[PDB]
């Protein structure tokens, strides 16, 4: 007896997604992560290596690009592909940013072990839905999503979790760029001229 | 303090999401996806450049995950042969914040020459743009201010884009009545 | 007492790579593979789904592009990513082309199992250095590389093996395009105008 | 018969590989790689479009595998922020069959504005082209005929390009004295 129009259904989705974003835990973990990024990339001239699987990995891809776009060299390392030679992308002073909703993604656990064997000094920041997970407990810094309910009709498909992860990405980029004092001239050098209205 | 600054960021991002304009365009977009992919057995081809393109990637994956075959077609690469990915009954989902991204304009022209019946949905910050005007359905981001210190870096725009993606997937999976059984067949056993 | 200049060293590498190509086994397996591609894609209107890991995977990527460029719709499905939802790219009448030098690549074995559970009618062509492997024996068609020695100084890095793989890719494309009678007009529609001198 | 036709294709592809012109340009390219990456600790940024770009992808992986950090930078995506991947001491390896690929020409100009000291090696079928003449080192494919039925599709050209990649990797790993221990560290345990 209770028809709901598509518009109203979508407005509720907006409220749920917006609420998930408002609920992102904000602790001194952010300051610690931003300090690591500034120290390792901006000062020591390493690069930020991001990784994840599935939709979470695609957010990691987007975070690497946003950092490149804001003067923090960054590359996505596919965690399966790492095991077939791509691990050799790693250089001295690099920093890892890993995304794992579960905190126990097989390829990410495997990547951390292999990366540590190659360079035990490498640090990692983890973005996860589960701060009690192995990856979270082993991380140098753990950023939690707050573990919002997915808006998937089955409660399963990454939706609100991935929206939260992209915001955590934005936060890291914006706080870092404030510290590095990234300029509009440096922005222009990393983009085609249309970005400056030329 | 950094904590207060991040809280302000969260307010701005959440407000951008709350501000996404909701019209009958969503139902029209969902009906096209249901018709072309669910009924006619085409696939959803997504595209974009830069960070917006990476959102387009994530949307394709989300659709595959929920029973709507979907692939990302790089709009520059399309012009070097990858356009041949296109099959009868496919549907394009194009993401362009400006609504005039060079490679997306080029993609639309080449795709139209290949198959003039192909339709497209565009997600854009500028519904008055060429791409928007030519689209079969236009979904606006509401063009929120970026939270970038320079006002330039895609941040709130790409967060909105990912949410629009989520919306399309959720409303589609309602219509197609996608089941947990079919979810489980598209994922490793840990997902059950 | 026996210095070898770089030019002479490189000439030897060319001889070795060229010989690997000459040595590619040519049997009726090619006709069977081409028949499957023509049947599934050209007649039944499925698409060709390629996959591999590491450098072999990048050859799989290149084959998908070459097929698209010649009128055989094709996409690369990353075999790890398949397990996180991307398996849903698969449609009725699709055909798999898998590349595994060892013929036991973890993610490829996992992919075939998962794909078979989704659609047991799906067939696969495997390109491999080991025709006695599990993937080779399970395949509908097995195309062997001949297993050339790598030109790597350690004998390990994929070099001659991936050169052969890309050639096997070229063979499948050329023989299929003969059968489909792909035209210059159809080529033109899948490329920018510079490709036609326009 | 198909067997005879395939045998002919093998001959053509093998001959293309044998015909790769070998000059001091290889030593010059390997010295740049060893200097910029091995000595100065930069990374090798590869790029290309279309199938040639997928060869550039495979070269980056092969260098990583052999102790030369390397990453593929998509030349269109570079113009949307990804150019910021570039670090001091990096070296570019560009693949353009025509030697005038729009995105690669655009990439060189943007890269040069970012860091005028950046050098580039170009692999091309046309050593008289703009990209070729402005490169620090030009490695030519010998522009073999394609085995495509139309003479169009990159086949022999891309086979030559992958071999040129193998050459650079092998000659570089000789100079760097890369060891099995270091190989094993960049691969899963099955590789040992
Ligand atoms: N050792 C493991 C690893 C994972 N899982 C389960 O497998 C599912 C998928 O988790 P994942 O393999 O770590 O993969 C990711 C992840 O990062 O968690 C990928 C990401 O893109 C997204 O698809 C999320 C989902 O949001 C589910 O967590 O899943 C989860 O329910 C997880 O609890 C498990 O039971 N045991
Ligand atoms: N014919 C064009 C095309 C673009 N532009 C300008 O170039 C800039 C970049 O727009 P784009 O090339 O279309 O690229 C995208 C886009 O989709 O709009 C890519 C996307 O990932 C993201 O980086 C957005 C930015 O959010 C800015 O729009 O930019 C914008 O300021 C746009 O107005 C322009 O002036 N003229
Ligand atoms: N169950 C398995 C799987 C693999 N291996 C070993 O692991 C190594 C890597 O093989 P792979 O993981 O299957 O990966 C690939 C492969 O497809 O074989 C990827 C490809 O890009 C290329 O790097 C090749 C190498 O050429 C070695 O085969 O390796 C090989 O020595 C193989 O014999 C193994 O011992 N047991
Ligand atoms: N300013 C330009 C640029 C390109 N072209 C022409 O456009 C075609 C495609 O060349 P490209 O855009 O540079 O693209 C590549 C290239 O790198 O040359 C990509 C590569 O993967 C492969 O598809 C090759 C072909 O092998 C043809 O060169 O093409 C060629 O015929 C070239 O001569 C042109 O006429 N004018």
């Amino acid at each position: 007896l209770y028809f709901q129009g598509m518009i109203e259904s979508i407005q509720e989705l907006l409220q749920k997604e917006a609420q998930a974003v408002l609920n992102i835990p904000v602790t001194d973990a952010y300051e610690k992560a931003v300090e690591l990024i500034v120290e390792q990339i901006h000062r020591k001239k390493g690069k930020l290596v991001t990784s994840g699987m599935g939709k979470a990995g695609q957010i990691a891809m987007n975070i690497a690009t946003t950092f490149c776009s804001t003067g923090i060299p960054s590359v996505f390392l596919h965690p399966s592909e790492a095991q077939h030679g791509d691990l050799g992308i790693l250089q001295e002073n690099d920093l890892l940013l890993l995304i794992s909703n579960s905190g126990k993604t097989r390829e990410i656990v495997e990547l951390t072990q292999l990366a540590h064997n190659l360079n035990p000094g490498l640090k990692f920041i983890v973005i996860t839905g589960n701060p009690d997970s192995p990856l979270a407990s082993e991380s140098d810094v753990c950023l939690s999503t707050g573990h919002p309910a997915e808006v998937c009709t089955l409660g399963m498909t990454p939706t609100t979790s991935t929206t939260v992860m992209t915001v955590i990405g934005d936060i890291l980029v914006v706080q870092t760029m404030k510290r590095t004092e990234f300029t509009i001239e440096e922005y222009s050098k990393r983009h085609h001229g249309g970005y400056l209205g030329e």
